[PDB]
């Protein structure tokens, strides 16, 4: 089972296969109500290649380290 898949469809509001400051924010703003000011900082560490976008691979690379989040995000997202 790939829970990150179904959830990946949310974070990827652009439906292009990556998460930017416009898409990511949509998540942290829906579950946290934050802004891009923190997004660029959150993805900056998640980005395994750092290209201004968060792919699917890196998405799990970092998310995996956050077992307490994947449980909350997979509850609504
Ligand atoms: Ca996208
Ligand atoms: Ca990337």
């Amino acid at each position: 089972a790939d829970d990150m898949e179904r959830i990946f469809k949310r974070f990827d509001t652009n439906g292009d296969g990556k998460i930017s400051l416009s898409e990511l924010t949509d998540a942290l703003r829906t579950l946290g109500s934050t802004s891009a000011d923190e997004v660029q900082r959150m993805m900056a560490e998640i980005d395994t290649d750092g290209d201004g976008f968060i792919d699917f691979n890196e998405f799990i690379s970092f998310c995996n380290a956050n077992p307490g989040l994947m449980k909350d995000v997979a509850k609504v997202f």
